[PDB]
């Protein structure tokens, strides 16, 4: 029920999925297109998040842009997910493509909180660079990100 399930992952239909989960699914199947539930699944959706990690959901694949599930929540801003992917072992120094790690993307958008949470939080390593030689905080400060910037010097 690969589909299906990825399908009302996408949807944010915590309902639809809780009850497809009934079935003996593999969560880590993929979709039409190459993709699993978990990384097709609508942001802000904790608990559906929560509910695919817990049947043993791979948190680290990646799509053709090398980009991970933790990555589009750090980006988009969604703080709550992004630390249900961390409760269960998701890396958080994962790279995409560019050699950006979720606080680059994350300080990129101007998404203070989260910044603030992978700083003090997590493991993440707030001197990577990216392929381009840019730090997270460098990025914060490309965009105009000047309190994300602050953030980040005060500590770190």
């Amino acid at each position: 029920w690969g589909n299906e399930l990825a399908s009302a992952a996408a949807r944010g239909d915590l309902e639809q999925l809780t009850s497809l989960l009934q079935n003996n699914v593999n969560v880590n199947a993929q979709n039409g297109f190459g993709r699993t539930a978990l990384q097709v699944m609508k942001l802000g959706n904790p608990e559906i998040a929560r509910r695919l990690l817990l049947r043993g959901a791979n948190p680290d694949l990646k799509d053709r842009t090398g980009n991970a599930v933790i990555h589009d929540a750090a980006r988009a801003g969604f703080l709550d997910t992004l630390q249900t992917l961390l409760e269960f072992q998701a890396d958080v120094n994962i790279e995409d493509n560019e050699g950006n790690l979720p606080l680059h993307l994350a300080a990129k958008e101007g998404h203070l909180r989260v910044v603030e949470f992978l700083v003090k939080h997590t493991a993440s390593n707030v001197g990577h660079r990216n392929h381009k030689g840019d730090t997270a905080c460098d990025l914060a400060r490309l965009y105009g990100r000047n309190e994300v910037v602050s953030l980040m010097q005060a500590n770190g």
